[PDB]
């Protein structure tokens, strides 16, 4: 079903084609850190392959509602409270306007940053692929990485931000520079959220475990004028504040590491 971040198919209107996206268990929510649950005493966070350089085939589409990249290499995700050991698929962007304004998801104590970046792991032992977890509502995993303003270019990004300046077009796809995906993450790896909650685009789908990193990671101004500079075709407009519409927690509580 089509569905766009605003508009007449905006996100207050997802509900007519997709009923998941009016559920209990929505995500993205806003983390109150008192209100999180401390002392669960979770299994290390375990990352496998993040420290490897990726592979020329990993490649960076513009989707129109976001920028995604399909990693081609193996890296995998444990610990912290998944059920199993997770597989990672791909990573999404959100972002927001101009000059640093919000575009996160996600935010902590009703702070937003301005991107959030998203990876999703599907369980390989479940299913041959993530496509056929999520048709088969299987719990999925993503983690969710914060990026903070710094003075300076931060050099771990320069093939994420070379690519987007390569898909600048809707539909435009292109090979990325190796990047280590480890360093696309925050230098504090012990230090996250974990709840229960959803996909945040259509069909909303309630199977997804999120760990929230509390630390940004840094990016310069002058680096996110690369997301800035995306366009959408909805005729032609930038691709800009591509993201959802906070969700109340309801019943569930959020964990601290």
């Amino acid at each position: 079903p089509y569905w766009a971040y605003s508009g007449a198919y905006g996100p207050e209107h997802w509900v007519t084609s997709s009923v998941s996206c009016g559920g209990s268990h929505q995500s993205p929510i806003d983390i109150l850190d008192h209100h999180a649950r401390v002392g669960d005493e979770y299994q290390e966070l375990q990352l496998d392959g993040f420290d490897n350089e990726s592979s020329n085939k990993t490649w960076m589409k513009n989707t129109g509602k976001t920028v995604a990249i399909l990693l081609k290499d193996d890296y995998f995700v444990s610990g912290a409270g998944l059920p199993g050991r997770f597989k990672a698929e791909k990573v999404e962007f959100h972002w927001g306007h101009s000059n640093g304004s919000a575009g996160s998801e996600h935010s902590v104590n009703g702070r937003r940053f301005p991107v959030e970046m998203q990876i999703f792991f599907y369980n390989p032992d479940d299913f041959d692929s993530f496509q056929t977890a999520i048709s088969e509502n299987r719990i999925i995993g993503a983690m969710a990485i914060f990026f903070q303003v710094s003075p300076r270019d931060n050099s771990a990004l320069d093939p994420i931000i070379h690519g987007l300046k390569g898909v600048v077009h809707h539909e435009k796809e292109t090979f990325l520079d190796p990047f280590i995906l480890r360093d696309l993450l925050p230098a504090s790896l012990g230090s996250y959220y974990r709840y229960t909650g959803s996909l945040t685009t259509p069909p909303c789908s309630e199977i997804v475990e999120w760990i929230v990193f509390r630390r940004p990671v840094p990016i310069s101004y002058h680096q996110l004028e690369a997301f800035y500079s995306i366009f959408t075709t909805e005729s032609v407009e930038y691709l800009r504040n591509n993201f959802r519409p906070q969700q109340a927690l309801n019943d569930r509580v959020v964990s601290k590491s």
